[PDB]
């Protein structure tokens, strides 16, 4: 199932990300159970926006907000809800709800899939648009959920994101 | 799996349909099948008609048709097929058809998920154009299959939903 | 999971195709892994094609490329990616890539699901546009990824079909 799904092949310059909602899609957030490895409906959006980028987490990591990491990967065409890409961190967005910060980082597919994210070695490779775009959903999704509330910080580099990715794994199970 | 999922999380005004046709979407049955847990093609349908809403089943229960509680989902997007909304039922669709009697329910996606279907108490509170919709979908998706008919009764309350719920999962064992 | 699916409920006038590319889909190839049974984006096409029917393999089976026989099926409606259709070979486009030479069957949905596929017995039975669009898209899909090749040698009959099935079968497992 999804629950056996490697956090990666080696990380952490390669990973695999489960995608749960995809890039530019009607506004149902889908989540994978932890029992079932289902994909869940986990809320209806509220706010007329999309997630400007493929939104996933890596198997076998942990947040200190009590989730998995949490990756943005863009691809050129949206990818099937429940679906796994091989990518490759490139950077992270950092910013802060309530109150267990929250990070989210991005990935770029993996050479082995496509040569197209060759280029983008780190975070500023980004184009400024995406970047600002990914930043402006974050900062929004959430306004008409009364309690509910974001700052974003900013963007970090890829190993910034590395950091992060092997952090969560080894917060990962351990306790 | 789909197998490992919950009938509900507080039997019977909490439960979890498991979606297997999506509303609005291409005339194709799908099913999930009891050994794999996989999404199967039922059926090509044959009448040039669409489910007015998302249409699944919940796990852990028998109808005494020899088939898990079906349930119709409306939701303000379509859902993926094979995927798992958490709902409260508020009605039933009663219809007899070859094969014994086929009772629809009608649950609305939990509170938790969107505050759109709180005032969806009893199924009166649901708009007369969709329950005629889903009656007159009913009454004739089958038309060109020969050898089967519908005939539906009618509509009763959250209560007698909830109570086949509970009928059914207990009837609940026995493969 | 997608792992625990029969390869046919009567091999080989019966199987099942466990779809990954959908017809006139996007051209993202994906792909069910072996651990996880899970939807893999194996690559992004890079050629402005897609599959003319939806595309996918009979489980428990091998060909001598070292993956499952692979199959197309045509339908009335594309079909989830990752979702199981009961059908029935009617033909093989026998083709060379190499390493491994790579047949391409094509099984049409069962009577059960739809009669619409009855009047096509054997490969011929097949419209000729449909048989040419899938014979180009092979000869070509492959275009833009250097040191890959395909010539398409041609079509053979339903036995053909059934007798690389059975064939694939064994081939699997034992060693």
């Amino acid at each position: 199932s999804l629950l056996n799904v490697p956090a990666g092949k080696d990380l952490p310059e390669d990973i695999y990300v489960v995608i749960e909602i995809p890039a530019n899609a009607d506004p149902i957030k889908y989540e994978i159970d932890k029992e079932s490895g289902a994909l869940f409906v986990d809320r209806f959006m509220s706010t007329a926006m999309f997630y400007p980028c493929n939104y996933g987490y890596i198997n076998h990591t942990l947040s200190l907000d009590g989730d998995p990491v949490d990756v943005l990967v863009p691809t050129p065409y949206p990818l099937q809800p429940g679906s796994v890409i091989r990518c490759r961190p490139v950077g992270v967005l950092k910013m802060t709800d309530e109150a267990g910060e929250d990070a989210k980082l991005v990935a770029v597919p993996h050479s082995k899939l496509s040569k197209e994210y060759d280029h983008i070695k780190d975070v500023n490779d980004l184009p400024e648009l995406l970047k600002a775009q990914i930043a402006h959903f974050f900062e929004h999704y959430k306004d008409l959920e009364k309690g509910k509330w974001v700052k974003v910080e900013g963007w970090e580099n890829a190993e910034a994101a590395k950091a992060e990715i092997v952090a969560s794994f080894e917060r990962a199970k351990n306790k």
